[PDB]
Formats: C-alpha cells, structure tokens, sequence
C-alpha cells in the first residue's frame, strides 16, 4: 500500500509504548493501516479473533472506566484474556511493597500489561522492571498514547492528506479550552507537527498553551519545512478562533461553548473532535450537525487499541 | 417455532417482564429446559461464542451479575464487569446518554442494574446495542419472574394450557408491598390461568395497582373470579389448597417451618427469590416439597436461553 | 509414576489444608507443574483445562494471590467470575455461607477462596457442591503457597523426597516465626521428609510449640528425628550455618500491636551470605520489606522471584489435576 509491514511488525513484536515519541513514522503506517483493517472487520461483523493464546493484566490505579472497558473489549475481540486490577489507587495497591518488585512479579504471570497510574514515576519504574511490554494507558505527564493514535486516526479518515506530506496538503486545527491542563491537546500537537499542520490556540488567559510544546510543534515543523509565522495564531474568542480549521479539538473542563450559532461560520468539511467526557463545552444540539465525531471518535479507539496490541504482542 | 421467534427477538431488549409475550415466553422456557439437560448431562453448551458483553452493577447484586457471567462464560462468549460504582462514581459527570452512546459501539450487548428506574430507561434510549435489565427501581427484574415462572412450569406444566378445568393456586407470603419479585410474578401468572393467596400483616399488604394488573389479566382470559384473589393473616389459611407456595424476602410473623407444611397438598412447592433470614427455617431444605435452591439454579439456564435467543447471529438439544 | 491412577484419586477434590495433600499427590503437583513450568518457557499452548467457568472469591486484599489464580485458570484455557474489594460482610451481607456457597456452586466448576474467617472455608467445603481450593484463611491455612514453596526447594534439592538417612536437607527459617503462618504451614510439609531447623528469631517472635510438636512427631514417624534436629539461633551467623535453604518470612506491621513493636533485626546482606554453604538458596514468600536488600538480587543465591513465578506453574497443576474431565494430555 505505502510501506513494507511484516518487517514493521518484526520492529513493533514487544516494543512498549509510553509516548506517542515511541512511534515513529512507519509505525504510525501499520497502526493506522490495521486499525482501518479491524474497522471493517467489526463493521461486517466478521471473525476478529487474530490474537488467542494471550492473557494480559489491566492496571488501572485511578478511576477511568471508558480507557479500561475500551482496552479490555480491544483484548477479548482480539480472541485474547485479560485479568484486572481495579478501583485501587497507587498506596492500596503497591502497599508496602516497591514498584520493580511489583512489575518483576507480576511480569512473570501474563504476556503484556495495560497500565494506567497517575504517577508519570511509576509507569517509568514499571517499564525498568517488567520483563513483559507495557502500554501506558494513562500517567501524570500527560503521556496518553493510544488516545493521540485514535485522535489522529479520526482526522486521517476525514483528511487522509495529513500522511501525504507536501506544502501543498495543509491542514489546520483549532484546540479550544483548557489548553494548559489538555493534555490530550500536547500529545496530538506533538504527532500532527511531524506533518503539515497549522494550529489555532483558543484559550482563556490563566489555561494559554505551554511554551514547550510550542518549541516541539515548531521544532518539528521546521524539521519538515512545513514552519511559517502563519503556522501558530493565538485566540480569545471562537467567533475568530473556529474559522478556517479542517479540524476543532475541544477540551474538556466554561468561556467557549460549542452552539449550532458558532459553528455557521466554520468551513463546510470541519469537523468536531472531543476526546470526552464532556460537561457543558459542546450542547446537545450540536450532536446532530453532521459536523460533529465525536463519538465515531471514541468507538475508533476500539480498533486502534486492537490494531497495537495485535502489531505488539503476535507471534 | 424457533427460528420464527427467535428472529423475532434478536436485538430485543428486555426491561420489564410485558416486553415478553406468550410466544416469547415459550422459546424460553423451551431454551432453558434444552440448557438444562446440556449442562445436567456435560455437554458442549458453547452455544453463543465471538460475543463480548458489558456487565454494569452499580449496586451490590453478586448473586444476579454472578448469575449472568456464568450464562455468558457457559455460552463460550467473554464479558467486561463494571462493578464496586454506584450511579455517581460511574457517570462521574457524564450525561447517561453519552455514557451509553459510547459503551455500547465496544461491545454486543449490556447487562444493566441501576437502583434507578430513570437511568435503565434512558440507558436503552441511548444505546445502539441490546439492554438486559438485572433489577431496577420500578422493581422491574424481569429475568427473575422468567426464572420463578420456569420453575413453577417444571412441576406444574398446566399453567401453559390456559385450560378452564386446570387453575394454579399460589401463595405469596411475607412483605407484599415492597416484594417487587411478588408484583413482577404475580404480573406474569395472571396472563394463565391462576389463583392468589396473599398472606400479609396489614402495613405489608399487596398494593392496589398490582390487584388491578391481576383482575384486568384473568379478565382478558375469562379465568377472573371472586374466588381468584384471597386475602389472609396467617399460614393455616393462607396455605389451604396452593400448589406453590411463595415466600418474600423483609428489609417475624411467617415462618415456614414442617409443622405449617403439615396441611398443604402433597405436590406443593416452596419457592423463595434469596436470600433468606428466619423466613424458612433449615428443617424445611431436607423437605422434599423445598425447590427454592434448584430455583436460584434455574437462574443459569433462564439466562442462558434469554442470552443465546437474543444475541445468536444447531438449536440445541 | 502412576499419573492416571493419582489424578483419578484427585479429581474433585478439595485443597484446603496441606495435610489434604498426601506423598503420592505431591508427586503428581510437582510433576504437572515441571510440565507446565517448560511447556510456557517452550512457548507451547498450555491449554490443558478448556470450557471450564470457576468463580474466584477474595474476601480480603491479596492481590498477588488472587492475579496468580486468575493466570492459571486463564492459561489453561479455562474462564472465571471474580468477586474482589469485598470482605466477608459487604459480601453475604445476611446470607449464611451455607446458602450462598450451596448456590454459588451450581453456577461454576470450581471455586479459589479467600477469606482471613477459618470458619468460613470449612462450612464453604462443607455446603459447595463443587471443588474449593482454599487461597488462604485465618488459622494460616496457604496450601498453594507450600506447594510452590516446597516446588521451588525441589529443584534445587531433589533428595528431600528420596528420604534418605544420608540425605539430609537443613533448612534456616528468619524472622517473625509467631505470626509466619507461611513458615508453619512449609514447616509440617517439610517434617514428613529428611530435613533439619534452624529457627533464626526474636524472643517475642519465636515458633510456637505446637509446631515444634507436629515437626518432632513428623521427623520420628519416619526415623528421621534426633537432638540436632531442630536448633534455636538468635543471629544470623549461627542460623545461616550449614542451611541448603534460608526462608526469610515476611514482618507484617498488623500483627504488632503497635508501630513501636514491628522496629527488623534480620537483615539479610551479601555481607552476611558470606558463611553460607555455596549452594545454598534464598526464600521469600514476597513481599520484601527490608528484610532482603536490593544487593542480594544480583546474588545468584537469591531465588525468591523464581519462587513467586513458580505459583503459576503450581497453581496450573493443581487445577488441571483436580477439575480435568477424565483427562490424559
Ligand atoms: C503489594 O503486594 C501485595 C501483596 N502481595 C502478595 O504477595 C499477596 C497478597 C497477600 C497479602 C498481603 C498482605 C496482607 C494480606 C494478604 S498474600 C499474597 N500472595
Ligand atoms: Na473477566
């Protein structure tokens, strides 16, 4: 199709992912390639059995039961099993005991392990430890991998020029919110830099962007040649902010709620992403404007999930 | 017919006990008894493998969850538990729609209970998969009248003639107002031909909206008398001439023991939804007339058939 | 030797004590779990025990027991309904164990049970119909975790179980000795063999007598018992002499009435490996508090996290010879 796989496969068999930097361009290809495979798999409601014989321990340390449900359909779709340890938090858990000693022991049990820990320390600890890959389902550096591949994978179905690469295929996208907390925004900004982006930061004084992601989606930019001073604008209002972005990202939490009334003067093709839940930033109303994705959007997080642990963990 | 009926229910959600009909109730009944011999005889019972279902308890029910993800795992399918949450720790925020709108793209089909009536409700509303309701508010746990039904049908299959010569007389005893188990029953025996004694202490007394549900029922089927509903104080009379004897559960004054089974007929059979207290006393299990323990039993095999007649994409025997 | 009459033997059986598990089924456990222990490190299908359903019940925290159970019956191919973050009360709530546990096993095949109650394993075997493997209780009771204990000495000493007069094993148990019910436990499965005890404690911390009692029995039974037998040590350097085995036991701040009582006397060091035989080996039923230091990881003495990874390959070799249908693959 575009690049070789099955050698692709060979480089991801037992590789960790903890951050979307851990992915790199042909990676990125065959997730995206065998998650649209596993798309229309389901959609045919056809055997989705290419990972059995597996049996996989789920962490999740803190509350966050839409992550855990998607890993764990992800697992037994793929044919799979999976045991989980669950609404604990870091102290219950661990107990007296040491993090390595922890990942050491319970390595020893299961073929891979789904962590999600508040701690960006632990997860770090975890992938010392652990004879056994790990994905980080979640930490507190706001490293969420498998939420940037299935954001990212919801604007290539839409857009799928974002891959092609060339001054030409430029897409621009507009995170609204809480931009200094969104972690979900770092992530994303971090891949979609790596392509031929433009970005509108709309935020609220106190939530502006981070300095340092800044310097990375420029940084990378530059690296491709796709940087300009037209690549970042700045925003305190959505009627300007929403204008000519292929794509709205909207955090969660307001100054800036989504309404059939400000989504008039949006392109025509725009679309709406949120990684959810959402509390009051987009209105019910807006559900049925066919602009709207979000909810494509976390089902595609099912086929995404699939898609990494069948390139990681087949044989 | 099967492959009529089951046709006829794939996708079906069942949330009250009238979401299931004549017709329906035999596919059932008919599945649940060919689960029954399958697994009694050590069969394959792999009947509904390549389904992966959700199971929401967001209020303490081990027995029904446990019940249910034995039927799910005997069927060969596999289930994610959400569990330990009570309506607000799940839905930390989130709108119950949204909740659903998403769960179920994941997943084949939805276990659900809620204390609350509302949220089951919205939860079908919203979702694009099949909802089983485990237990409500409304007191609607379908599954268990299906379940009380099956077992009365085993020792008395005549409930299903609806013939004028062949009536089933039942007692149901103990608290009758807040019983929601006796009022979802009562609902279902009433569409045959039956008969209600309610024993009951007078702040306990069935209410009034379930005596019209029963007339309105035996009406339909010109089984109704004066004689079909009567009301007692005490086992000695409550007890006379019932074929199946019912006790409640209390969140005492009617405590089943062998002395008060002396004077029932001989085929009479004790039922209790469980768990009990002092309500059946231990003496009575070694009792041959006891069937309440095979009852929780049939639980497997009712959930079972109502999963494989509405998920299934060879009808067993 | 004769695996077709043992597993016969065992089919259905319950585990709840050590004393359930005779010569002739130890053999069975250790050689089934050998089996599993290569067939996973070969990356071969381990799915020996299929379309099996269990219900695993942990009525207290312990999580480690609990992952390694849900492993087993996983690997073997088999499914299970869990009960977790519950104890004895949230979960019965009324019922009577009798009740639930005479329901609960018309559901499934077997049941894994946890729960500190004593009492409440007892009445579970009595009232299931089906097959309970007892996770660990309140009288010690930890079946599974002798087993892998006594698995792992095994391998490293395989002539504990020829009990020969001229093949003795010393073994050297640290630490809390009154309340290591792990200790006890291994202490009467080790007694029926050629073995010798140094107990390394604290005076507040000493073995109980009634072990003493069930050990001296055990050893005489089988002609095995003298004087130096069973030797008391307040010290490492005595204690860890001419031992093949130390076990170091777990120091739990529950159990001590008070924060003030816990404060870790025996510490074990590279330092303090010094004066070991050369092939001696280190226990540990885990977790480690202290008691071991990060440096003896790198020791090649040390064997405490190949003893936690041999509970699966025990685990799976218990269920499998208990729930497999007439089986012989
Ligand atoms: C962080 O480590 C958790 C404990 N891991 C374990 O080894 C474990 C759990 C148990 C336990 C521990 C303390 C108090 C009561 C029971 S028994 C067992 N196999
Ligand atoms: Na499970």
């Amino acid at each position: 199709y575009k690049i070789d796989l099955d050698k692709i496969m060979t480089k991801m068999k037992n590789k960790s992912v903890i951050n979307i930097d851990d992915v790199d361009d042909e990676e990125l290809l065959a997730i995206l390639y065998t998650s649209k495979q596993f798309e229309k798999i389901l959609k045919n409601n056809e055997d989705s059995k290419y990972l059995e014989n597996k049996v996989f321990c789920s962490v999740f340390l803190e509350p966050s039961t839409r992550t855990r449900c998607s890993f764990d359909a992800a697992i037994l779709k793929l044919g799979s099993k999976v045991l989980n340890i669950t609404d604990m938090n870091s102290t219950s858990f661990y107990k007296g005991e040491t993090v390595e000693d922890a990942f050491k022991i319970l390595s020893t049990y299961v073929d891979g392990i789904i962590y999600r820990d508040p701690s960006k320390k632990n997860v770090d600890i975890a992938v010392s430890s652990s004879s056994k890959p790990i994905i980080n389902a979640g930490n507190g550096t706001g490293e969420h991998p498998t939420q940037s591949l299935l954001d990212f994978y919801t604007i290539h179905n839409y857009f799928p020029f974002i891959l092609d690469r060339n001054i030409n295929k430029k897409l621009n996208i507009a995170f609204v919110g809480d931009l200094k907390n969104g972690r979900t925004v770092h992530s994303l900004s971090k891949l979609l830099s790596r392509y031929n982006v433009s970005f509108n930061f709309v935020s609220c004084k106190s939530l502006n962007i981070p300095k340092d992601i800044v310097n990375t989606i420029t940084y990378n930019l530059k690296k491709n040649n796709f940087y300009s001073d037209d690549s970042i604008k700045y925003f305190d209002n959505l009627e300007e902010g929403l204008e000519d972005v292929h794509i709205i990202y909207m955090t969660r939490i307001n100054a800036f709620i989504l309404s059939n009334k400000t989504l008039e003067n949006t392109r025509d093709d725009t679309k709406i992403l949120h990684p959810l839940p959402r509390v009051n930033e987009i209105k019910v109303e807006v559900d049925s404007n066919p602009k709207s994705v979000y909810f494509t959007q976390a089902e595609n997080g099912l086929y995404v999930r699939m898609a990494l642990l069948y390139l990681i963990f087949s044989s």
